[PDB]
């Protein structure tokens, strides 16, 4: 699970390689959150679409609590 | 941004494919599942880039050394 024939982890890896290549003595101190934003957003979007906006169902599918789910939606301004 | 196509698009695709293979199946840990698939390569690439220096890796990531160690242990990288 989490394929795009090639696993999702391989794409992440590739994206990081490309990014590192663009650094050139340029600092970075928010990599974790930067990658996270890139991933959480589409994840939330997709789950919501899947459950047709039902937050309870979306949270149960993700294994997080409803409150945390709403907190993440807010964080990304997804309401 | 992160480009492989922005990484976010790769994430979308993987989820579509995941969903398609659901067929009335039960899912209760999608968050953890996706997170693991992303955190592992992240930690790996970072460690290589900083040549194995944990502090440098922590600084780059914006987290503290302890959190980094916890995640590393978590994926059996440490």
């Amino acid at each position: 699970v989490l394929t795009v024939q090639k696993p999702l982890r391989d794409s992440v890896k590739q994206a990081l390689k490309n990014y590192f290549a663009q650094l050139n003595g340029q600092d970075v101190n928010d990599l974790y959150e930067l990658v996270l934003a890139e991933v959480e957003q589409p994840l939330l979007d997709m789950v919501m679409q899947y459950t047709r906006g039902n937050q309870t169902r979306a949270a149960l599918m993700m294994g997080i609590n409803r409150g945390t789910l709403r907190k993440k939606l807010k964080k990304y301004g997804m309401n």
